[PDB]
């Protein structure tokens, strides 16, 4: 209690925000699900196993791809082991167990003392009842053409990771008034009150207009159309002030967390409006309480064949078509027939008159008879779907976090980053998924790791979701035990200590002089000495582990906001080199949209690897830390396609074809890596080509585009590229892209033709997972892209996805496309130059 109360005090610094600081409440949400989060943590907590908890190993059911079996030869593996430099490389079998493959190290090659084989330098071991090949650090080793080597050495003590012990009548609603301190021509001002679900408005009064001044009282009740037992769980009373302008919003549950309809008085403090997006959603209160309009409010009290056709037409199409009210009386008529057809769940339940008591409770015997959808495999796109604004009942929701039960680890770290970012459109604190993220947090070290950050990263940056998320973080902090407690104090130590460097080396400088170099050098000099921590996992890469600052090497980069290039040597001493590891840490560029498109990326190689396609994409690490402010990888041996340039020709001029080929054959050691190489800017071409096009982000300047001395190529900096007669390109696949690949003007090759089809691959691969990518995108510009005023936005990604077109003449449009680059040529580029430095 003594002790207990300084524990808080740790979490508060851990997650960034004090989920005791009661001020911002109107009510007890909050404690309810901080108290509503104790069974399901404690649950998994005492259902998971120590060992394989403790050594986490990162594994996939997935079969190998065909790109990789292509390069097994002789059905055998090469783990080479260590021990004190006594190493021994060993053949072992794709489907050899990893105990069974110490039986060859140990009982073949001359009461036992069980150990296991961890990853040399790295928190990653090869453990548990799976075949060598399904280990990712495998895989990964096989695609870049690496060795697997590993320690042999004992496991991890899993008693460091446990954790401490512990009526009919019309709805109303009375406006008092509104009350802004300070309010910067004359005014007028109506109060707005919608009462809705999910995106739809059920409801709406206004108040009279009155004149606009620092108080503005109307003592009016709005009387509803609606009746209080026809309001549904999940309700918002959502309140606007307009002036024809929106100024302010604040929304409150109508029903609570304990299905009592809201009694009694509030004062809300409201949001402004800058310049749909999930902040209007939120039902959290602003905290700036001397700043902020407030408004105050009291409340007491077998089928024709035409049409199955159109049914089944209706179902076909993409998650953006809208649905006219003739299409929702036809789905919801039919509901029992659209029942069976998973793909259609969506837009059958967008079909629910949410604002009529008994249809809702038909909605739900109609979800006591879901057998179709509970053995249904499962689609993420359609589940995705069912998880975003337009579903605020939770049993709907229900049955999409159900399908994301049977998800393995490897599948919910791909989809992670955009599960955490769809609690944003969460009605409560306490909910199906909240509770789900929390149990795959608390199974498994590698999901939870990277919970944490996704999760802080949130607090520190949005009022509106702050204590939620908080609350989220909290519960799963007291479940991963003490060990990752003491590694994520680490690791948030030294980034504040980095964060506070970056601001100031900012501060210092309007190109670089030689007295911030001394200032960077100094600074980062003093932080080594008592300040770090002795070592730190690398956030994007928890396995990896920094340890000191290579100050030799430590720089602040020549942009105008003057990021940090850091590199640390590596703390493992077990580590197969003395390369260090590259943080690049920057404050002015929302790193969150960065983050959402690396996870796209990620995605997208994970549709071609279901239809054994690898395009090599380099999506680095991002985590996103504050407001603006984060870190990024960096990838080693790599500079931009401009600087390469620069080289040859210089600051300004023509941008010449032969310099990337030069420059490519110049860094290879002989003519056998660089055929490699090329080979590998061919696909890392076509996949960025493709995946950007896509994303809507395929016209770039060069600046942002980088290679690395073996051929990858690699989009940077995602932040503010999706804004709204000028020359415009679908991707960058420029004549010096294309001299690598052997073409000049309308000339052809074969590694352009590879090139032509790979795309084609690539890009009816993605379309395979239309839907898919739809949802994902539109969720995207919602949560993360400030700037999302449109869902014609959103539209973009079903263009470019050609929706409702065959494969073939699909074929042919992206070919086009390919042809502009072709018949553009340099001039974009040159009109990036000329904008880049010329007003
Ligand atoms: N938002 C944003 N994101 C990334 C960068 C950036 N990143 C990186 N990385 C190094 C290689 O590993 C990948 C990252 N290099 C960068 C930038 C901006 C400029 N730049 C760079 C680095 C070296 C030479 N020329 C340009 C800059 N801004």
């Amino acid at each position: 209690s003594e002790e207990s109360q300084a524990f808080q005090r740790q979490l508060t610094a851990l997650i960034g925000y004090d989920v005791t600081d009661v001020s911002n409440v109107h009510d007890d949400e909050l404690e309810f699900t901080r108290r509503g989060l104790v069974t399901p943590r404690m649950a998994e907590v005492a259902s998971r196993d120590p060992k394989l908890y403790a050594m986490h190993p990162w594994v996939t059911s997935k079969p190998l791809p065909e790109y990789l079996w292509k390069k097994i030869a002789n059905n055998c593996i090469f783990i080479v082991i260590h021990r004190s430099t006594t190493s021994q490389t060993i053949k072992v079998s794709p489907d050899d167990t990893p105990g069974a493959i110490l039986q060859s190290f140990f009982t073949k090659m001359a009461s036992e003392q069980d150990f296991v084989l961890r990853v040399c330098g790295r928190d990653e071991y090869l453990v548990g009842e799976t075949p060598i090949k399904n280990f990712q650090w495998v895989r990964h080793c096989l695609k870049n053409g690496e060795e697997i080597h590993v320690v042999l050495d004992t496991p991890p003590d899993p008693a460091l990771d446990e954790v401490r012990k512990e009526c009919d009548r019309k709805f109303r609603v009375k406006i008092r008034g509104i009350d802004i301190p300070v309010l910067p021509t004359d005014l007028t001002v109506f109060v707005e009150a919608n009462i809705q679900h999910g995106q739809q408005v059920l409801c709406q009064r206004r108040t009279s207009p009155k004149p606009f001044t620092e108080e503005v009282l109307w003592n009016v009740w709005l009387e509803f159309s609606i009746k209080i037992k026809d309001l549904p769980k999940g309700a918002l009373l959502n309140l606007q002030i307009y002036c024809v302008q929106l100024l302010y919003y604040v929304n409150l549950l109508l029903i609570d967390h304990r299905f009592l309809l809201r009694r009694g008085e509030y004062v809300l403090h409201m949001w402004q409006i800058s310049g749909f997006n999930a902040d209007k959603l939120t039902s959290a209160t602003n905290p700036d309480k001397e700043n902020s309009m407030s408004i105050s409010i009291l409340l007491d009290n077998e089928m024709p064949n035409q049409l199955r056709k159109q049914l089944e037409a209706i179902i076909a199409t993409d998650p953006l078509n809208p649905l006219t009210a003739e299409d929702k009386e036809l789905l919801w008529h039919f509901r029992y027939e659209s029942l069976k057809h998973p793909k259609a769940y969506p837009k059958l339940f967008s079909s629910v008159k949410w604002g009529q008591q008994e249809i809702v409770a038909k909605t739900y015997q109609l979800l006591a008879r879901r057998e179709v959808w509970d053995q249904s495999a499962l689609d993420v796109g359609l589940t995705m779907q069912l998880l975003d604004c337009n579903f605020s009942d939770e049993n709907v929701r229900a049955i999409a976090v159900q399908k994301l039960e049977s998800l393995e680890d490897d599948d919910v770290l791909h989809y992670l980053l955009q599960l955490v970012q769809a609690v944003k459109f969460e009605p409560y604190h306490d909910s199906a998924l909240a509770r789900f993220l929390l149990k795959r947090g608390l199974r498994n070290k590698r999901i939870g790791h990277f919970l944490f950050w996704f999760l802080r990263s949130e607090i520190a940056q949005s009022r509106h979701y702050q204590q939620r998320f908080a609350v989220i973080l909290e519960a799963y902090l007291r479940g991963c035990g003490t060990a990752m407690l003491h590694d994520f104090t680490q690791q948030v130590q030294v980034i504040e200590m980095l964060q506070k460097v970056t601001l100031d080396i900012k501060s210092l400088s309007a190109d670089v002089s030689s007295q911030v170099i001394s200032q960077l050098k100094q600074k980062l000099e003093n932080l080594q000495n008592s300040q770090l921590p002795e070592s730190f996992r690398v956030p994007y890469d928890p396995g990896l582990k920094a340890g000191a600052l290579a100050i030799e090497k430590c720089k602040v980069m020549a942009s105008k906001k003057k990021p940090l290039w850091l590199e640390f040597k590596c703390a493992d001493p077990t580590a197969l080199s003395n390369e260090t590891i590259g943080i690049i840490f920057k404050h002015g560029d929302d790193l969150r949209q960065d983050m959402l498109i690396l996870q796209i990326l990620r995605i997208m190689e994970s549709i071609w690897e279901t239809e054994s396609l690898d395009l090599c994409l380099l999506p680095y690490g991002c985590i996103s830390t504050g407001d603006k402010i984060g870190m990024i990888e960096i990838v080693k041996d790599a500079t931009t396609i401009a600087k390469i340039q620069q080289s040859t020709v210089g600051n300004t001029g023509a941008f010449k074809d032969e310099v990337l080929n030069h420059w490519l054959k110049e860094k290879s050691p002989t003519e056998e890596k660089f055929q490699a190489a090329v080979e590998r800017f061919v696909y890392s071409c076509a996949g960025y080509c493709v995946a950007t096009f896509v994303l809507g982000i395929g016209d770039r300047h060069n600046d942002n585009i980088m290679i690395t001395e073996t051929g990858n190529l690699f989009h940077i900096d995602f932040g503010h590229i999706l804004g709204n007669n000028k020359e415009r390109v679908p991707f960058v696949l420029t004549p010096d892209f294309l001299f690598v690949m052997g073409t000049s003007g309308k000339k052809t090759s074969p590694h352009f033709q590879k090139f032509q089809d790979i795309c084609v691959k690539a890009y009816l691969a993605l379309r395979h997972h239309t839907n898919l990518l739809i949802i994902l995108f539109s969720m995207m510009l919602m949560t993360g892209m400030p700037q999302l005023t449109s869902k014609e936005d959103i539209e973009y990604i079903r263009d470019a996805l050609t929706v409702g077109k065959n494969e073939e003449d699909a074929k042919k449009y992206f070919l086009d496309q390919i042809e502009v680059c072709r018949d553009k040529g340099w001039t974009v580029q040159f009109n990036w130059f000329l904008h880049l430095v010329l007003g």
